[PDB]
């Protein structure tokens, strides 16, 4: 590992400490020799030996704690050509000084760096989140052990100082566990003072984030122990050793479409709960302003909503929570993305009239950097969000799910196969007739641009998230070119569906009636069914939807 | 690579843009079948082939620029069961659109992301350093090209446009090379438009940095070159192709003792402009506020002042540059760093009276990264430099250069050996003699704190900077705890010196004079002479050093 350095001279004898675990160098020279020493400490040089070379090592480390204070001791012989040996004494004492953690994210408490993957190391944290002691309220807190083993007197000499660097105390808070609870280090504070007992104890500190991963804040709060040596009224403390732990902050992450739906939320018609019902999910009744996540800890996770026992956050139209959305867990040229990848979208260029999300926002999410954001091209919809082109639904086949991204031409196609079929007649909702609608080259032009929009981002999402044309499914959908030339729902947008779990809640094209069936409303069932959805057309929607948090942890990741 | 979108049908024709390098894809189910293209267009299908089947893929790449619109055809050839095959359009306009840098790093131009290593990819730009066009004042600046080939007519009905992220347009400025110069990207502005002629064509852009890697800044902008189509007057534009670069913004870097001088720089004695001379380093005559560093790229480095032909910066006693230094190139467990380590000193853990370097300062060495700052234990020091108890050398043997660490030890037992000689008569500089220096109890325990400061530092130097015993060498170096029990120097500080190359000024200490010479200064030189450095003793001190910036290209590091 690593340590001190010890002098010792035939002058006089040294005193010392010495944490089990820790390397302690020895220096010999600066007075052939001899090194024996007490049962307890075990002795290693490499060039055992006897030359008296500077470039010699000489290492202890204690085996157990010392029961009173120079227990082991260590005589270094100094002799040679014809000389009556002289000698050097050095008095040890062996103390334990572990600063425990949850390393392991077992949720188990048993150099210092934070490693992420299934094979890394470090323990985790979570963000207080509270809007407006005891285990009857620190279950959602990280546990965090100080375990000593030091003779009796120990204490009277050395004190232990708790503390946190400056550039993180407003970002950390620790409460010692008094076997009540009291702050211990925190935003007022940097460093504190240990009330600790001579022999065998351990204290029980518990540990809170104040802040999510940001611009400004990396996620990484280190704990640093010190011990320190007070033995010389006259002499400031010295610092005789450290050891920490390194905590990461649980980012805040997303849950997409494919994951079960726990729980959805209706604000101030009945299509919905019952929808709700076919589901398997529950129903609560009071706004799409806000987006329902979750932050994840080995010993718990705990949902919380991000807007602008839940938790929650208030960081900050393309600036809306319903411009944005997060793909299912896919792997793109070999690099994993398991809890997904979020996607929000805005416009392809800056410009006097170019929408965007607030930058406060997009600094947020890829800071949390576990669902690498992905930027997509809204800006050409009059309302912007993603959700106006694309969906994501639970596929049992390829790769658990389809992409489903608006078209223009899968409308057109439909409505002209109708029309060869003699019902060139036929009216949509002023209603008009499907003859009209393809005669009208206008309307033709500018789905003919909103298609160019759409294909770019086909594109996009091909790239970013790994996907095959085997992935995706074209709606019928229309759309036209309203203010400032922006785009609109030719009729009810039905890939921007309620999905809730395997039950689509689509919005209803009161589309050309054909066979008493309306074409669309058919034509998106044939698309669908075939890979388990049951599609329910509703008649446009203030709902959010919770859904179950990833099996997977976000730190088995490797970002 | 990557690329667009084209649709073809019977019905009618199909135009369309494509880019020299991109890879175009083609649909050709949504109307057995055949693919016929003119000998400049390569069309290769997976899995050529008849089948209709939409797994089917089929992908275009222009061969060369057309001359003019069209020039290029593809035909669909519709048949099969007994048809007489239908036939279907497409006419593509091959345009060659290419953004280019000096991404080999070799000062010459010629996905899109940075990487680090003599393997990597990216180009560099310096931070603009004015304190208070033509070549005259761009030799300092990158240079952009974009090169372009396109039919006459061509940008009648397309236009480009160049821009930079919101985020970034605060930190870059782009001048456009008329063949004077005008700014067309900067904080202003994040977009503008290009008049570009139609045929071979290719203007230059000017691009400099203005601001360093920081806390907010990873220090990457990017610079986004668009094609838009504008043919249809009443759509919006289309964007149909995109491509960029990305530019690193060159980091501070620090330049350690080992390094050739090249300027030293004095206040307003001359012993100094005497030991210049034995340099070989030019003097200059007008404080130890400012340090001086440089910046780098391939096409020029400039040397850089950092304070609170010369750049300037001015971010914000440990809170002084004077208590910041940096480590010659180490090699430690495998990671190397070629350009030294920033070193700078702080306390062991933040208390009431703990002093510190300002959080910007330190935030911002580390934002360069390419130093790695190594925080050390100086606090215990009155003043708290770390240059009071370090101070490098260059060497010809071991790693070309040895760490000086201050030693109260190497006194203790110069003086002694000096007692046991019979001079313990020896005056110092009131005037103590050698024999009350050993005698005192007091002065000897502030020194045995002192040792214990500076060991500490040792353990640590040797982890952070992959040190060994041969690498150190301890200098005789009295302290004395004045107020609130801080260090100060017994006797001038020796380890507080000025390596001027090979030849060092070091602090003059009016020691035990011994057979007509100071034994310490002659303990010195019986230290570093066989080592090649030619010591003098000056009687101390504003002064800078302006050394040889590294040969190892910073980029080629890997942090």
């Amino acid at each position: 590992a690593q340590g001190t350095l010890i002098r010792v001279t035939p002058e006089q004898p040294t005193h010392a400490v010495c944490v089990l675990g820790t390397l302690t160098q020895l220096d010999i020279c600066s007075s052939s020799f001899s090194i024996n020493a007490s049962p307890g400490v075990v002795v290693d040089i490499a060039h055992s030996t006897w030359p008296l070379d500077p470039g010699v090592e000489v290492t202890l480390t204690m085996k157990v704690a010392s029961g009173s204070t120079g227990d082991q001791k260590v005589q270094i012989s100094y002799y040679g050509p014809k000389t009556p040996p002289v000698k050097a004494l050095l008095y040890l004492t062996g103390v334990e000084i572990s600063l425990c953690a949850d390393i392991t994210r077992t949720g188990k408490v048993k150099q210092r760096t934070w490693t992420w993957g299934p094979c890394g190391q470090g323990a985790i944290l979570l963000v207080n989140c509270d809007r407006d002691l005891d285990s009857e309220d620190l279950q959602d807190m990280s546990l965090m052990t100080l375990s000593t083993k030091t003779p009796k007197d120990f204490f009277t000499n050395h004190t232990l100082v708790l503390h946190v660097a400056r550039s993180e105390m407003d970002k950390v808070r620790v409460f010692q566990a008094t076997r009540k609870c009291s702050v211990v280090l925190g935003p007022k504070w940097p460093s504190h003072y240990l009330m600790v007992p001579g022999g065998k104890h351990n204290m029980d500190f518990y540990v809170e984030a104040l802040a999510f991963p940001d611009t400004d804040f990396p996620g990484l709060i280190t704990l640093t122990i010190s011990l320190l040596d007070t033995s010389n009224l006259e002499l400031p403390e010295a610092v005789v050793f450290q050891d920490s732990v390194v905590f990461r902050v649980a980012p805040w992450i997303m849950t997409p479409n494919t994951q079960p739906p726990q729980e959805v939320y209706a604000c101030s018609l009945k299509s919905v709960t019952t929808l709700a019902m076919k589901a398997k999910c529950k129903l609560t009744i009071c706004q799409d302003e806000m987006e329902i996540g979750y932050i994840q800890a080995p010993h718990k996770t705990l949902p919380v909503v991000f807007d602008s026992d839940f938790g929650y956050v208030t960081r900050g139209g393309l600036d809306s929570f319903g411009n944005l959305e997060v793909s299912p867990p896919v792997t793109v040229r070999g690099k994993e993305y398991p809890l997904g990848r979020i996607l929000f979208g805005d416009s392809c260029y800056p410009s006097n009239d170019s929408r965007q999300m607030h930058q406060a926002l997009q600094d947020f999410l890829s800071a949390q950097q576990v669902q690498a954001p992905v930027k997509l091209y809204s800006d050409w919809l009059s309302v912007g969000h993603v959700d106006e082109f694309l969906s994501f639904v639970p596929a049992p086949d390829r790769k658990g799910f389809r992409l489903l991204l608006a078209s223009p031409r899968s409308c057109y196609k439909l409505f002209q196969e109708q029309q060869n079929e003699g019902h060139g007649e036929a009216l949509l909702f002023k209603q008009q007739k499907i003859k009209n609608i393809l005669s009208n080259k206008t309307l033709r032009e500018h789905n003919s641009f909103v298609e160019r929009c759409i294909d770019w981002n086909r594109e996009l999402l091909k790239r970013e998230l790994g996907l095959a044309e085997s992935d995706i499914i074209d709606i019928p959908q229309l759309f036209k070119l309203k203010e400032f030339s922006k785009a609109e729902a030719f009729f009810p947008n039905m890939v921007n569906m309620l999905v809730l779990g395997k039950h689509l809640g689509i919005p209803k094209p009161f589309g050309p009636v054909i066979n008493g069936r309306c074409c669309l409303e058919e034509k998106v069932c044939s698309l669908l069914e075939p890979l388990g959805l049951q599609c329910t057309f509703i008649n446009d929607c203030g709902t959010n939807v919770r859904r179950k948090p990833f099996s997977f942890k976000w730190w088995n990741m490797v970002p």
